[PDB]
């Protein structure tokens, strides 16, 4: 239907899991890589 999916750049992944930000309003996840 709609094209467009994030991979895990950092500023483009508002979801993310337990690894850096762990789903939060930018706290310590100052680096995605």
């Amino acid at each position: 239907a709609d094209r467009g999916w994030i991979k895990x750049l950092x500023k483009d992944c508002p979801n993310v899991i337990s690894s850096i930000c762990a789903g939060t309003i930018i706290t310590a996840c100052k680096n995605c890589a």
